[PDB]
C-alpha cells in the first residue's frame, strides 16, 4: 500500500553492527525492527550490501583469498617433505578464485535475505536511509537527498550503523587508482601492482596479489612513513617487513605517490614525492577508511560529529539526540566486525532488555592475515611503558623446525608477552607466525580474566606447537622502568 | 669411581628437565644415564628421550609432511592448477630430513652436557645396586660388565615407557612405532593396530605417503577409536579418516600373524577374518619401562599395572628414590614429565615443595585433521557433578566448501558445571585445534566460566572465535543422565 510503516527500532546499514542489533531486538525482545541497506547482494555499484562490509568486501572474502594465496607457499614448501611434481606446470588461476569467492559471498547474501523474509518483527528495506526527523527515517532511491522516496519508516529509536568507506587522496590522476572494493572484482590478476598504505589491508592485499601474479609480475607496497603496520608490536612490524620481502614483495617506506598518469600503452605511471617513478598495471589505495556520515542528512536532526568525523557517542553508543544511537566504523574508533557486533548486542540489551551493558574496547584480540599472520591482544610495550612504572617483556623468537625443513627459513615465529612487572598482570600478547590468529583468541579470554605471567607459565604446554611458547616464559628478556628500556632492573 | 647429589636414570623429557634444574638452578652435582647418544636402531630412544628421537618431534614433521596430500588437492578449489599425475610422495626424502633434524637435536643436547657445570652424561644401562648406588652396565643384562658405580644422595627413575606387544603367535613379524620411524620404503598396504593417538597419527602418515594402489587399515578391538577423548570428536574423526581413504576396522583384534612367501604378512583376526599387508604396526599401548632397573634390589613398589608407585611429590616408598614421567604410568605426555622433573627438583633441593597438577592438562592428537583438548569429557564430568551443560558447534568451514573437502567438520565443545558456569573441559577437532587449545589451558587455571568465554570479543574470521559465540547449551547431564532439557 502507499502508507508508512512503524517500528520500535530502525537500523540504517545491514552490516556487522546493525544486523546484531536488529536480530537481537526482534528475537530476544519481541521489538519491531526495520533494517535498511542499499543492495541485497555483493559487488558493483555499491560493493557493500546486506551483511555489511565484512561479508561482502571485507573479512570474509579477503580471508578466502589469503587462504588461496597461501597455496603458493604450500606448494613450494611441500618439496622439503618429499613432495615432487612438475613445478613448471603450476598456474594460479585468479578467475577461478574470484568466481569461488563470489558464489560463497552470494550464498551468505541469499541466506541473510531469507532470514528477513522469514522472521517476525524483522524487516528489510532496500534503498538509502537518511534522517528526516528524530522519529522518521526516509528511504530514497539513491544517496542524493533529491532522489525519489521508496519508504518512510517511523521509529521510536534509530540506529546509525552505516560503517566506513575507503579514503582516496586528492592527487592528480587519482581517477586512475582503485580501492579494496574494486580489487575484489578485478577481471584479471595484475602483473605489476602498487598497494599504497602500511595498514592491514595494503599488506593483506600485497600478499594476495603476490601469489596470484602472472609470470613476470611484481608487487610493490609503498608507505609514507618509515615502518609499516603502525599500532602493532615493533618487533613484529620489522619482522613481517622482512618476511614479505623474503617472499618477493618490494616494500617502499618513506614514499608517497604524488601523481599518476597513463603511459601510451595504458599502464599507470606513478610519480612519488621524492621523484622516484614506478610503472604498474594497478594502483590500489588503502591509505585509510572514513566514517560514512555524509548521506544520513544528520543536520536535519542535529546529531554531532567528532572533530575527527565519526558520529560522537558516549559509552552507551548514545549520540546527543536521546533516541538515536551509533555503533561500528561510523563511530571511527576500532574498525573491527566483532567490536561492531558486541556494541550492537550491548545497545539492545541496554535499551530493550533490562540489562545495561557497555562494550569493553580494551583487551580486544585482532589479527592480520599477512603471510604469515599476526595475532595480537592488548597493549604494545611502548604504550604500556608510558602508563605503568615497570614493564617487563618476555620474548621468544625462532624459526620453527618445520620451516627449517620446508625451506622458508625466514619464517621466524615471534611470541611476546608484555606485563605490569609490579604485579605480573599481562597487559598485551603479540604473535607472528602460522596459527597466530587462532592462538590469540583464547588469550583474549585470559586478559579479560586479568591473567598474570605466572598463570601462563604454570599452564602445561601442548607439545609440539607454537602456542606452547606462551607457557614457557618466566624470565623477562627486558624491561621498561619509568619509560626507559634496559635488559636488567 | 664417583659421587653425585642426583643420579638420573634416563636422559628423557623428565630426566633432562630435572638434571638441568638441579645443576644450573641449585648448583647441585648431577649425573644422567642413557643407553644411546643419537636416535635410531637398536635402542631407538636416546639422549633427548622418546619425544625427541621416536615420538613427538619426528612424528609432527611427518604429519606435517602428510598434510600436503590434502593441501595439494585442496589448492585446486582456490584456482591452483598443475599436473596432478606428476605428483609423488618421496618417503625417503622425508625420512632423511627427519633424521637430520633429530640428529641435530641429539648433538645440540650433547654440547649442552659438555658446557654445563655439575651435569654429567654416562652412556650405558643403569640399575639400582643399593639404596644409594646406581650401577651403569654394558647392556640390559644385569650380569653384563660394569662401566660405572655412581654414589647418589638422591636417585631419579625416568626411563620412560615402551610399546606393548601382545603375546599372539607371529608377534615377532609385527613392528612398533620405533620401527615405523625407519622403514626403508613407504608401506603399500599397512595395518596399524590400536585405537589411541599413535595408531591414528601413523595411519594418517602412511595414508599420505603410500605408493599407487596402496591402502591403510586401522583396527581396534572395541567399537569406537580414541577412548578418553570427546565422543562426538571420536565419531567425527572416524568419519574424516574414512573420507580420506583409511579403512577403520572396529571390534576386530589380531589373533595371529604369518609370513607370506613375498615377505608380506598374513593377519588372522579373532573373528576369522584375514588381511594381507606389508607391515603390521602394533600401537595398542605403551608400558612403563621398569624391567632393567632391578627395582627388587631395593624394593621400590610397583602399582598393579606396573608403574613405579609415587606420591604427589614423586616419591617412591624408599627414601631418596624418586620416579617421574611415563614410568609412573599416569599421563604420558612430554610437558607433564618436564613439569614433574621441575617440581621434584624444587622440592628436594629448593625452599618450596611443589607438586605437578595432572588435571586440565591440554593435549593434541596430530590426526588429519587434528584434535585439541583440555579438561573433562562430558561423561566424566557427569559422574562428578549433578548438573552438566554441553555447548556444541559443528559445521564445515566455508574454506572447506571451496577446497572440496566438504567432510571436514570443525567441532567445538565446551563442558560446564551448569550449577555455576565453570568450564570443566573444552574439545576441538579441525585445522588449528592444538594451537587453539593452549591458551584455553590457561583459562581453566583462572576459574573461567562459560560467560567469560562468551563475553570475550571474537577474532574474526577464525575457527577459534566459535568458542566465544556459545551461550546456549545444546543438551545436559542431570545426575548422570543425558537429556536435552533441564528439570
Ligand atoms: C578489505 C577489508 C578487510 C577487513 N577484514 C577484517 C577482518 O579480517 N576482521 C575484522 O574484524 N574486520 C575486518 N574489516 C573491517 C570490518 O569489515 C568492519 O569493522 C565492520 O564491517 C563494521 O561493521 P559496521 O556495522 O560498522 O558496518 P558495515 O558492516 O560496514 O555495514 C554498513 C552497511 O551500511 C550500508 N549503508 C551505508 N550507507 C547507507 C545508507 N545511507 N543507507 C542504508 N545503508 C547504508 C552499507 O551498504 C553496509 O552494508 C575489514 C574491512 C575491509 C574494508
Ligand atoms: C610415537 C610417539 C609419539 C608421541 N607424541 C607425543 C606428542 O606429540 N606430545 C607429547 O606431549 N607426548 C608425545 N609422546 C609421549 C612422550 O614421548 C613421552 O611422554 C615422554 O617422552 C616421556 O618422557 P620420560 O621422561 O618419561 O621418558 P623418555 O622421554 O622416554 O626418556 C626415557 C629415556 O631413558 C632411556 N633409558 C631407558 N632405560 C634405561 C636404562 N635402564 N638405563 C639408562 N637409560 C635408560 C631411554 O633410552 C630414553 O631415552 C609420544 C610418544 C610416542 C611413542
Ligand atoms: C545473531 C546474528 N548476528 C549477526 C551479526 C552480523 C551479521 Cl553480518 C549477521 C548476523 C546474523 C543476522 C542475519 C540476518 C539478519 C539479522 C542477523 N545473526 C543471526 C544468525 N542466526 C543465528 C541463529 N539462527 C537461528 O535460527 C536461531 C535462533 C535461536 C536458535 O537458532 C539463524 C541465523
Ligand atoms: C631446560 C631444559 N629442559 C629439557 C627438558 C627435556 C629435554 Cl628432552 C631437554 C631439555 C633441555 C636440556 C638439554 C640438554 C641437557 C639438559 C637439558 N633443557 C635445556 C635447554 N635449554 C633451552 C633454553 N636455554 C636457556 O639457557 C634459557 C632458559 C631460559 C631462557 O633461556 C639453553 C638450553
Ligand atoms: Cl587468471
Ligand atoms: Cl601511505
Ligand atoms: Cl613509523
Ligand atoms: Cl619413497
Ligand atoms: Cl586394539
Ligand atoms: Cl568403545
Ligand atoms: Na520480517
Ligand atoms: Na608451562
Ligand atoms: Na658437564
Ligand atoms: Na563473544
Amino acid at each position: 500500500s502507499h502508507m508508512s510503516k512503524a517500528f520500535d527500532l530502525v537500523v540504517i546499514g545491514a552490516g556487522s553492527g546493525g544486523l546484531e542489533a536488529g536480530w537481537n531486538a526482534a528475537t530476544l525482545y519481541g521489538k519491531r525492527v526495520a533494517v535498511v541497506d542499499v543492495q541485497t547482494s555483493h559487488g558493483p555499484p555499491f560493493y557493500a550490501a546486506l551483511g555489511g562490509t565484512c561479508v561482502n568486501v571485507g573479512c570474509v572474502p579477503k580471508k578466502l583469498m589469503v587462504t588461496g594465496a597461501q597455496y603458493m607457499d604450500h606448494l613450494r614448501e611441500s618439496a622439503g617433505f618429499g613432495w615432487e611434481f612438475d613445478g613448471s606446470s603450476v598456474k594460479a588461476n585468479w578467475k577461478k578464485l574470484i568466481a569461488a569467492k563470489n558464489e560463497a559471498v552470494l550464498d551468505i547474501n541469499k541466506s541473510y535475505e531469507g532470514m528477513f523474509n522469514d522472521t517476525e518483527g524483522l524487516d528489510f528495506f532496500l534503498g538509502w536511509g537518511s534522517l528526516e526527523s528524530k522519529n522518521v527515517v526516509v528511504v530514497r532511491e539513491t544517496a542524493d537527498p533529491k532522489s525519489a522516496v521508496k519508504e518512510r519508516l517511523q521509529a521510536d529509536h534509530i540506529l546509525l550503523a552505516t560503517g566506513s568507506w575507503p579514503q582516496m587522496p586528492a592527487i592528480p590522476g587519482i581517477e586512475h587508482c582503485i580501492s579494496s572494493n574494486e580489487a575484489f572484482y578485478l577481471p584479471e590478476p595484475p602483473r605489476r601492482v602498487l598497494t599504497v598504505g602500511g595498514g592491514f589491508i595494503s599488506v593483506e592485499f600485497a600478499g594476495i596479489f603476490n601469489a596470484y601474479k602472472p609470470p613476470g609480475g611484481k608487487v610493490t607496497l609503498c608507505y609514507r612513513n618509515n615502518l609499516i603496520l603502525r599500532g602493532f608490536d615493533e618487533t613484529i612490524r620489522e619482522e613481517v617487513t622482512k618476511q614479505l620481502t623474503a617472499n618477493g614483495i618490494e616494500i617502499m617506506t618513506n614514499e608517497n605517490p604524488a601523481k599518476v598518469s597513463l603511459n601510451t600503452d595504458g599502464s599507470k605511471h606513478v610519480t612519488f614525492e621524492s621523484g622516484k617513478t614506478l610503472d604498474v598495471d594497478v594502483v590500489m589505495m588503502a591509505i585509510g577508511r572514513i566514517p560514512r556520515t555524509n548521506d544520513l542528512q544528520l543536520g536535519n536532526v542535529g546529531v554531532k560529529l567528532t572533530p575527527k568525523g565519526g558520529v560522537q557517542v558516549d559509552e552507551f553508543s548514545r549520540t546527543n539526540v536521546p533516541n538515536i544511537y551509533a555503533i561500528g566504523d561510523i563511530t571511527d574508533r576500532l574498525m573491527l566486525t566483532p567490536v561492531a557486533i558486541n556494541e550492537g548486542a550491548a545497545l539492545v540489551d541496554t535499551v530493550f532488555g533490562n540489562k545495561p551493558r557497555k562494550t569493553d574496547h580494551t583487551r580486544v584480540a585482532s589479527a592480520v592475515f599477512s603471510i604469515p599472520p599476526i595475532g595480537t591482544c592488548g597493549l604494545i610495550e611502548e604504550v604500556a611503558a608510558k602508563e605503568f612504572e615497570k614493564v617487563a617483556v618476555y620474548m621468544s623468537s625462532f624459526t620453527p623446525l618445520m620451516h627449517n625443513i620446508s625451506g622458508s627459513k625466514y619464517k621466524k615465529f615471534v611470541a611476546k608477552i608484555v606485563t605490569n612487572h609490579s604485579d605480573g598482570t599481562v597487559l598485551g600478547v603479540h604473535l607472528l607466525g602460522d596459527g597466530a590468529p587462532e592462538i590469540i583468541q583464547a588469550v583474549g579470554v585470559c586478559l579479560r580474566l586479568n591473567a598474570k605471567i605466572s598463570d601462563f607459565y604454570n599452564t602445561i604446554g601442548v607439545h609440539p606447537t607454537s602456542a606452547e611458547e606462551l607457557c614457557s616464559m618466566r624470565t623477562p628478556s627486558y624491561y621498561y622502568v619509568k619509560g626507559e628500556k634496559m635488559e636488567k632492573l
